[PDB]
């Protein structure tokens, strides 16, 4: 009857099911889920997602969680270096806790303390206005007790009031205004990867729009098996990539070195002690290679996109400003095979 006890049966139903493929079986989003869980598991949290933030200063090393429906990533580190405004924000910290935040996405925010086989898990998850996943921060070995006490102390209210979830308001405005040769022109033209996005923008150009517009030096196309072949390639040499992983309010960068890649069914996942990452090979429907040029030479990456046009991940070469991308990422590219 109630949600809560749906949500028990399809748990029960499905032992193999977290909890945002327990809501999806049950027709809601991942946050009504959650608000059915307070009084239970659960405790509603003060709104303010910029306040949580700021206050995950003070608690130290914890887990950070961002995925999308193609790709999780998971990276130990902390709240530290952060530059908070509402429709860019950072958490700075290469190597650790790197994210890029629309703040104007973030809509509720829980604390979930529950009891496992492995052990109690402690987290605060945050959720959009469609009631999404956004962010999840999960207690660690290291993480300051005290300090996450007092905060949730701070920050959990009694008051747990109805979500109000928001249409989707999605892109959907397709209608490329300018020319193939006028995109690929102002690509060219580009001196720093962030002009990328105002390209699209001022075009209304999706990016595999702008990638087939452009002549193929800038942006072709390699097999699907192509973010295997890198990872491990990586994982031999030990040189150090970026792995970009976002959803609408939230992009998670890691910067390092591959220590160990295991296929697992449809999976193909990446084990660190300081980094996760679990990506369904199989949803690859294209994956491209792009060359963008900078003030510091050409930077490289690798896009993946699923049949509905997401955006998988993106991998790049490790690079600090005024510095080029190193030739043993180019190289590696280069070992990709062409369609």
């Amino acid at each position: 009857k109630s949600i809560y006890e749906q949500y028990l049966q399809a748990k029960a139903d499905n032992p193999g099911k977290y909890a945002r493929d327990l809501a999806t079986l049950m027709g809601i989003s991942e946050a009504e889920l959650t608000h059915s869980r307070v009084s239970h598991d659960a405790k509603r949290l003060k709104g303010d997602a910029r306040a949580l933030l700021a206050a995950l200063e003070a608690v130290g090393e914890v887990k950070a969680i961002t995925r999308n429906t193609y790709a999780v990533h998971e990276q130990m580190g902390r709240y530290e270096n952060q530059h908070l405004n509402g429709h860019a924000g950072l958490i700075l910290n290469p190597r650790n806790l790197d994210l890029r935040l629309a703040l104007n996405q973030w809509a509720s925010a829980f604390t979930l303390t529950e009891e496992t086989r492995h052990g109690v898990r402690h987290s605060i998850q945050f959720f959009d206005h469609q009631g999404d996943a956004l962010h999840k921060v999960y207690v660690t070995e290291q993480t300051d007790m005290p300090a996450w006490e007092a905060l949730l102390a701070q920050f959990i209210t009694t008051e747990n009031p109805e979500l109000q979830l928001e249409p989707l308001s999605a892109p959907e405005v397709t209608e490329p205004t300018a020319t193939d040769e006028a995109v690929d022109a102002e690509w060219r033209a580009m001196t720093d990867v962030h002009e990328f996005a105002q390209l699209l923008k001022r075009n209304n150009l999706t990016r595999q729009q702008a990638f087939r517009a452009v002549g193929n030096d800038l942006a072709y196309q390699v097999d699907n098996s192509s973010l295997t072949q890198l990872l491990n390639i990586a994982q031999q040499e030990q040189n150090e990539i970026m792995i970009f992983v976002g959803n609408r309010g939230c992009v998670q960068i890691f910067t390092g070195m591959i220590e160990k890649v295991t296929p697992h069914q449809d999976w193909i996942n990446v084990f660190n002690q300081r980094f996760t990452l679990h990506l369904i090979e199989t949803t690859i429907a294209e994956s491209w290679i792009t060359r963008k040029p900078t003030k510091d030479g050409f930077v490289t990456s690798l896009e993946l996109f699923a049949a509905d046009g997401t955006q998988i991940a993106q991998l790049y070469g490790q690079r600090t400003e005024g510095q080029p991308e190193q030739t043993q990422w180019r190289e590696q590219i280069a070992r990709l095979n062409n369609k």
